[PDB]
This record gives structure tokens, C-alpha cells and sequence, in this order.
């Protein structure tokens, strides 16, 4: 079997603010397996392919020069019902909404510097995941606790 | 005075898993006091008996060989209300349903592998106490934080 | 912009039960700034009139005496909407009703043993600073992470 | 085959001071497998056997006292040199000589009041836990990670 | 007894980095008592006085100046050989000499900046102790634990 | 002034016991700045490159196998005296000689399966930064910290 994979992206100020350590042990203490991870700039366009959904959003180009700023963790991460399962982990796209225990709600205060993003359907997590990495960058292998996590 | 007792268990995959600690940091962090505590693995005929309100459903077998698969952590655990609590602080018996925050919010994925169990009531938690653990193997001492957790 | 700013005590149990480093670090961490924080045994008259609307109510003398009985760590944090999110992240008034990521939820049980205190409103927040801190007291200095943390 | 075991006690104060899961999440995230566990109020009698080898120090008959004055944890850990790194993490006797990142060395002051209890030697810990466990207690079980803490 | 008292500033490094809770949390854990404490932008003139016998050194024009550019937290910590022990807990005046465990250890990386101060000795202590607090900003009360901690 | 790089490896038993988030986490704290990261399953040729000076020694065909078992994390850290305190950071290259405190102190037991790589001298770091990365891959920014880490 395959399971279900998601595009999470820690913003440059999760990386600015020294939280890289601390988001991926929320996600690997979950049960979820890294599937994917590297460290980059990402160009302007590529964050508007991204994005392009909103590119005709009034905060549409401050936001893209805020991806832009400074470096970005992109990583896949694969797992039953992940999509929606580290939607909600993220908490609220505004922080001020996010409940304490989620990672914008326990680190963050606006959404204009929300941390981090992820894929809000399996749909665009397919998207995504096309867009940031090659095939050849996915990693598979079988977590020893597996059998642990998954009946 | 007396308090309210419950019954907790970290079943097979939370010890396979290393949270024993971190799921009893939780507890101790609260205020709770513990009453009692042994590690063994439970008998299939026990395991039934546990979960004998639920012997006709059609994951009963499965969830019994899933309990014997491994040693389990018993416990039981004193304070104001603690049965309720508990049961909040574990989170929803799905743990695709539970809250970051949570024991199975923070730490599962899957209803068949969902790390531990609380009793969802006095009355339960009086059964499952008794089944589980002799007279003698309750102590009862004074916290030396008692006064500052109680009025 | 000089942002919105509340007034956060850490009652005499969460200093007695070692909880001080944990709680400031919530703070910390969500990005809000220290401005002023002192150590002190505050006195019956001061704590009746900062509990001066609860006079009437039958649990004020024990709340005064109770208040009274151990130091108090006084603080004032800064930061965008910081006086409803603080209250958010005590959780409710009853450790009972508090959820599990809050600092109530996670670390106390009784509502007369509540571990913190956090201004409910602006006006309250404006008038519990003015009550505890001298003009003076408040620093004045902007952190490193501002940008990383307001657009 | 079976490889080396140990006996680790938390000692009265460490239960007291809400320790327990911080001193089990050490051993488990070292890889160490729990073998056996178990809450009791030791007896004067049994407590005296524990520490015959100091029958005759100054500071025994309080040693005695304090050990049975609350209940303590046992615990028999095993993994490759257990005894000699369980001794290592523990830190010296003397909490005074124990360097920070060791469990003395984080969590206490005074050599009376040293939290914690481990085998000095291969020989003491076959002994001690014969004296504390019943055969029947002690779990037989595979940990899942086994194969990447050992070659 | 009339324990010893150390005094402990949190540079101004560490309060920008959002080091505090985390520093005060090291002291809380292991037993000291927090006796005094305050948040202050000191003078140039205050930190002089503070390190005076450091006056001819080549960085102390630098060091003053460092020390002025943002708030401390200053603080008086209780124990048994609190100061030699608060030493300990500090690391090496150079990060780089420090060992992982200690708090310039795990913290920080060059001596110009190296998050923390600690008195040297028990003469020392009782000079900065005045320097820095007023007698009645000193908060005399006794740890529910103490008797835990102490013989 | 650019400052020392060196090439960290988290091998593939830290991966599978889920202490990638830790491990990260340990080095951003220290206020080393991340430079480059990546995913992957490294190739047994790409391997005895890393490994080309141990080829004749007895463990080497089983070093290389595991390390190629499953994938590992690649990352370049920079920052003042970054591949010594590096390695003090790591521990000794056998886990049973490794301080608490220590990465392989804390978190493995056997030198065959010890969790992580750092470079061992400024000379092999330069050599694994070109093995492993391109050019293109490390990625320059400024930490907003820079300040507050450096003099
Ligand atoms: N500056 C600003 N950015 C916003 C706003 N709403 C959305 N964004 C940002 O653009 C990202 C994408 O918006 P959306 O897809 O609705 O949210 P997400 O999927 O929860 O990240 C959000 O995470 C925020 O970074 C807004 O009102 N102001
Ligand atoms: N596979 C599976 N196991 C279930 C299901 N519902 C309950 N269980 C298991 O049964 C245990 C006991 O069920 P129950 O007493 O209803 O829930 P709890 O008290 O919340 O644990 C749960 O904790 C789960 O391990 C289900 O539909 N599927
Ligand atoms: N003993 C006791 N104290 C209460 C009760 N309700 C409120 N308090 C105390 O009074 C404090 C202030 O009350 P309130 O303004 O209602 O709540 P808060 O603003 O959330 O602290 C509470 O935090 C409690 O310490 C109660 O029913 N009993
Ligand atoms: N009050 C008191 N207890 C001591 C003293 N020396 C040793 N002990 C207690 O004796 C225990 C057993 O002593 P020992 O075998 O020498 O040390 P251990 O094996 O490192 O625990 C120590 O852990 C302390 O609890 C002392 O001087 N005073
Ligand atoms: N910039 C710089 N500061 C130094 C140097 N040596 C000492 N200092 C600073 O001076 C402070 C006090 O020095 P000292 O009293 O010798 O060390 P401490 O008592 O361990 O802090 C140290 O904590 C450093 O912040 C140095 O060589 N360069
Ligand atoms: N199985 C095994 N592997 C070893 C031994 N010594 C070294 N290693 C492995 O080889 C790696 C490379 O060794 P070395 O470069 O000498 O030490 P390092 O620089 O501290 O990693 C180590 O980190 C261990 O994984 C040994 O005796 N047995
Ligand atoms: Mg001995
Ligand atoms: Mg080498």
C-alpha cells in the first residue's frame, strides 16, 4: 500500500526564529514519515506558481517577497489522513485564531509571519509536491515502528 | 479526604513507541498523584475481561491480541476529578478526531494503534482498578505540594 | 507602533510548584516582549484592590490570604492583540474548563489554585500595570525578531 | 542473547518532586529496554537488606528512614553496559560532584536527598534484583527499534 | 540554616534570543530558590561598578557597552553551595570551554557574548547582591519541597 | 568574514528512532546558522567515498552497509569554531565513552549504531561539504540573532 503524502514548507521565519528542530519533532513524534526534505532560497517565480492561486490577492506580491526573503525548508511527509491531520496540527491561517498546542498557535502572532504552510487538500498537496521536488528526491523506506502506528 | 481515583494504561505501542515518560510527565505536571504502577504483560482472558462491555463488536478480537502483543504500563492516579480529566487530557478515543495538546492528539494516528487508555468513569475506574490491582499495591502518601494544588 | 500590552502574575502556587521558567517561556516563544517583571510579597491592601471588584464575593478574604501567602512574579508583555491571546493561553478561570495546551490545562486542577493571572481587557490591562509598576519599570528596548515576527 | 541488566530506584524524593517521567524518558530515549516496574513503600526490613554493604555508616539509620518514608519507583533496565552508563547518567553519589546533563547533576542538591538509586556493578545488580522482583515480573519482550540500537 | 545566596544575570543576549524561562527553569529543576528578582536597562556607570576589577582589561570598554544595549534580569538564587554549584551550571566563561549540559554549553558560542553571569564566590555574591537589590526586594518565604531537598 | 562551516550527517538509526527534529533542534539553540540540507539514500560508492580513510579497517563493509540502509540527513551549520564544537557536541566516536549531555551521550549505545556524523577537522569538513553538496545548494542569509551570537 501507499499512503497519503502532504507539502509542508517552514516560512523563513520559522527558520529565522530557530524553529526547524522544533516543528519536525511535532510531526515525527506524530507517527508521520519524512518522505522528502531540502533547504533552498526559492526563486520569485516559483513561489508565484506556488501561490498562483492568489495572485490576484491584494497581499498577493508582499507575500511572495516575504517567501523570498530568506531560506525555506520544504518536506513531504506521508501518513493516514496526513493532509487534513497536519492541517490541523498548523492550527488557523491566522495565528490569532489558532488554538494553544498547534505551532501557529503556540509560535506565532500574525498571518503575514505565519511559520509555516501546508498542502489544505490531497489535491494541491500533489500540486505542490510536483512543484518542489523530483520524483528521485522522495525517499522510501519502512519506519520500525510502523507496525506500532497503523493496525 | 478521600479523592477520586482512575485507571490508566499505556498499552503496547506507547512503551514500543518510548512515551512512557513523556505520557507520565503529563499526569505529574498536572497535579495528579500516583497510586499505584506496574509494567506486565495482561492475559488474553484478561485483556477480555478489561474490555468486557465490548466482546460482541466486531474489532473485539483484534483489539484483544493487539493488548497482549506486548507489556502495558498500569497505573492509577488520584485528584478532583480526575477520571473527567483525564479522559480530556487523552483526548477522543479516534485519535484522528483528538487535539494537538492532547495524548493521542500529540502522539497517534490510527484508532487501533491510539497509545493508551483511561476509564470513562467512577464506576468503570472502581472495576478496572480492581481488576488490575490488588488492595496492597494502592500507597497512599501525602504530596508536599498538596496545599499549593488544593484549596 | 507602540503595541497593546497586559498585565501577567504568576500566583504564589505556580512559583511554589516550580513552574516560573515554563511559563515565561510560553511567552517567549509565541513572540510576545518583556517589559517590565519584578519578584515581590504583595500586600493584603494591594491585592484587595487589585481583586477590588471581587470584594463582595464569599471566596475574597480566602483569595486575598491565599495571594498573600508566597511571592508573586509580576510581569507586563507587549504585543499585537497580547491581552485576549494571553487569556487564551491561560485558558479558562476553571483548570476544569481548560483545555489541554493552555497553561491551566496543563498544570493545574482547582479554580481557588490557578497558578496565573492575566488582565482580561485593555482597560484592566492599563489599570493592573498602573497598580503594580512604577513608570520607571517598564523598558524600553526592541527585539531582534520583530521583523520575523510583524509584517 | 540476554545482555546486561540493572536496578534503578527513584528514591521517595524523587516521586515527591514529580521526577518520575523525566527520569524514565532518559533511560528510554538512551535505548535502554524496561524490563520491570513497579510502585511500593519498602519496608524497614527490606530497605535494610537493599543497603547491608553500609550497616555500619553513620548516616545509615536515616538512610533507612528516609528510603521507606514515601513510596519509590523499581525499575530493571537492560541494554549493552547498562550498569556502568546507568551509573554514568545518574552522576556521582554526591549531587556536589555530579556535572550538569547528568540526572544529580540536573535535579538535586544534597547527598541525603539524591533522587535516584543504580547497581554499582554486575554482581549488586543481580542481587538487588532478586531482592526487589519476583521472576514472574520481570517482562520478556523485543523492542522495534532493536535492530537500529544495535549492530 | 541561613543558606548561601548567589546573584545571576541574564545578559542581554539572552533575553533577546528568548533564552529566560529556559535559563530560570535550570535553576527551578534543580532546587535553588528564587529569592529576588528584576528587569532593567542598567547604566553604564552600574555595570562599571559591576565589573570594576575587570576595569583595565582591553574588552571592557566593549563588554559595559554590550551590557548597556538592552535589559537583564537580575536575580538572587538560594542553596546549599549555590554559588560554586551555579558556577557548574554555567559552563566556562568561553562558550567554547564549556561542555554540553551547562547553559553557555548548550546556548551560545563566543565569550563577547555568553548569555549569563553567576558570582564567582560566596564574597563576591554579597557585593553584587547589594549592588543590585534593596533588602526589602528580597523575598524570604520556604519551598514546599525543602524538606525533600534538604536533610 | 565568512565564518567556519562543517558537514553534520544524522545516520540512518537517528532517522528511524525519530530524532531528526531533536538533533536539529540542539544545533539551532547553539546559534549555529543552517546552510544547507537534504534527504536522501546515500549510494555504498558515494559512501566509501565518505568513509574512503577507514576502507581497510574490519567494520568498514558493515559501516557502509547501514549507512546505506536507509536515508539520512545531510547538513552544512556555520559559525565560530562550528567542526570542534561540533564534535564536542556529538560526543566520542563510542557512545559508551560519551557524557550526558552529549548527543550520543543521551541517545545511543553502541558505536555501530551511533547516530550521527559531524567532521572531525576543518580540512575533512571542506572535503564532506564538496562530497555531499553543490555549490548552488548552501544557501547565504543572515541570522537576525547575528548580534546577539557575535561580538
Ligand atoms: N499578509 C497577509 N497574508 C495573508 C493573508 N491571508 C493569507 N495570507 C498568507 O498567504 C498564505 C496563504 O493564504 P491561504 O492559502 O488562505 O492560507 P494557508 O493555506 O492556511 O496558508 C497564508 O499562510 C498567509 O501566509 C492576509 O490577510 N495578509
Ligand atoms: N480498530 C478499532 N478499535 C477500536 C474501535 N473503537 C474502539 N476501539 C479500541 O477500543 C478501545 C476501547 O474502546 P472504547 O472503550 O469505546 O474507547 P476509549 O474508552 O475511548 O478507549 C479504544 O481505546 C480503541 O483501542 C474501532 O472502531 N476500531
Ligand atoms: N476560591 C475561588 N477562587 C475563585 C473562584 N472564581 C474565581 N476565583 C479566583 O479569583 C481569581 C480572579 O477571578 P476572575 O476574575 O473571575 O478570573 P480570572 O480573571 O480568569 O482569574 C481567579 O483566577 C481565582 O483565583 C471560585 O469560585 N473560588
Ligand atoms: N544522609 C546521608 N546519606 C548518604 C551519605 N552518603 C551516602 N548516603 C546515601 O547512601 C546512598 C547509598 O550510598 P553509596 O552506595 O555510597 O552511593 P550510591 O551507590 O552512589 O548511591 C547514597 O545514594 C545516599 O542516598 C551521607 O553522607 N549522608
Ligand atoms: N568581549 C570579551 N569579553 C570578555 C572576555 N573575557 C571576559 N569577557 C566578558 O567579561 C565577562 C566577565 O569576565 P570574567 O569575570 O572573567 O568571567 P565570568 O565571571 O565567568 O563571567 C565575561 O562573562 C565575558 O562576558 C574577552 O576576552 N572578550
Ligand atoms: N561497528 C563499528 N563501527 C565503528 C567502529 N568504530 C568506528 N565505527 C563507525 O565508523 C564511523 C566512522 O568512524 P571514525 O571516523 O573513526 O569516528 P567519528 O569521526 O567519531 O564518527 C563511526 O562514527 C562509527 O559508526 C567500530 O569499532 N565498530
Ligand atoms: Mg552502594
Ligand atoms: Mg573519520
Amino acid at each position: 500500500a501507499n499512503l497519503e503524502r502532504t507539502f509542508i514548507a517552514i516560512k523563513p521565519d520559522g527558520v529565522q526564529r530557530g524553529l526547524v528542530g522544533e516543528i519536525i519533532k511535532r510531526f515525527e513524534q506524530k507517527g508521520f514519515r519524512l518522505v522528502a526534505m531540502k533547504f533552498l532560497r526559492a526563486s520569485e517565480e516559483h513561489l508565484k506558481q506556488h501561490y498562483i492561486d492568489l495572485k490576484d490577492r491584494p497581499f498577493f506580491p508582499g507575500l511572495v517577497k516575504y517567501m523570498n526573503s530568506g531560506p525555506v525548508v520544504a518536506m513531504v511527509w506521508e501518513g493516514l489522513n496526513v493532509v487534513k491531520t497536519g492541517r490541523v496540527m498548523l492550527g488557523e491561517t491566522n495565528p490569532a485564531d489558532s488554538k494553544p498546542g498547534t505551532i501557529r498557535g503556540d509560535f506565532c502572532i500574525q498571518v503575514g509571519r505565519n511559520i509555516i504552510h501546508g498542502s489544505d487538500s490531497v489535491k494541491s498537496a500533489e500540486k505542490e509536491i510536483s512543484l518542489w521536488f523530483k520524483p528521485e528526491e522522495l525517499v522510501d523506506y519502512k519506519s520500525c515502528a510502523h507496525d506500532w502506528v497503523y493496525e
